[PDB]
């Protein structure tokens, strides 16, 4: 319980730093080819805002924790994870494109496929939620949740990697990170919530820093 609070504080600290860096990133000048990076960073900021709200709620709630509140993370995940899957698509397309493609042209063209990526993800979270609130056994949760995790990442792979080895490396790192959310689900209250507190730093905040550094690097090249 003390370690859940401690890791929450560490997570909130990293979130504050990353939020400030991200706001700064919005003002960095980019060539026409690179503007989609700012479009991505704005969506990451929106993810950060929802994450920050949950973590403020968490640190207040923990002060008087009289129940397993793990399930409340899903109110965050249900909103943030679909946005994070879209930013991944946008980045893959940015890497695959010669002319400065923007998210609007990707959305207009692929909205149906994007919907199916997010629908697969939703079913993963729904099954996970049923498991976390103990409406179904852990083994059925892992099985169902794992299937939709695999379905989501397969859909992302076959459409958007386009034999780009940079896309492959980002894909493998992201898949492993998301999979560890599945492994965390197997642990008791305290360990599981410490894991989620720190995994969120990697999946959300460190990913924001990556986009910030790429923006900085592309801005320097420009000038
Ligand atoms: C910022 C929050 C993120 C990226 C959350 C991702 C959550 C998951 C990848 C959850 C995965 C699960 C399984 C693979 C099976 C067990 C149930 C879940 C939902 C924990
Ligand atoms: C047991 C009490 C549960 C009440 C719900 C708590 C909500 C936690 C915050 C999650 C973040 C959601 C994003 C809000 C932005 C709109």
């Amino acid at each position: 319980m003390d370690n859940i609070i401690m890791t929450a504080y560490i997570s909130i600290f990293v979130q504050i730093i990353t939020a400030i860096i991200s706001v700064y990133g919005l003002f960095i000048p980019l060539n026409f080819k690179d503007i989609i990076l700012r479009e991505i960073l704005i969506l990451e900021l929106i993810v950060q805002i929802i994450e920050f709200i949950f973590y403020i709620w968490l640190i207040i709630t923990l002060q008087s924790i009289n129940e397993d509140i793990t399930y409340v993370r899903y109110f965050d995940w249900v909103l943030t994870t679909p946005v994070m899957l879209l930013t991944t698509v946008y980045f893959f397309e940015y890497m695959n494109s010669d002319d400065g493609i923007r998210k609007k042209e990707i959305n207009d063209r692929d909205y149906v496929y994007l919907f199916y990526i997010c629908l697969s993800n939703f079913f993963m979270l729904l099954i996970g939620y049923l498991g976390e609130t103990k409406q179904i056994n852990k083994m059925l949760t892992l099985f169902g949740g794992s299937f939709f995790l695999f379905l989501t990442f397969y859909l992302l792979y076959v459409k958007y990697t386009k034999e780009n080895w940079m896309n492959y490396l980002v894909f493998g790192a992201m898949f492993l990170l998301w999979a560890l959310y599945g492994f965390a689900f197997m642990f008791p209250f305290s360990i599981k919530n410490q894991m989620y507190n720190i995994l969120d730093i990697f999946s959300k905040n460190f990913v924001s820093i990556f986009f910030f550094i790429v923006i900085l690097n592309q801005s320097y090249k420009l000038l």
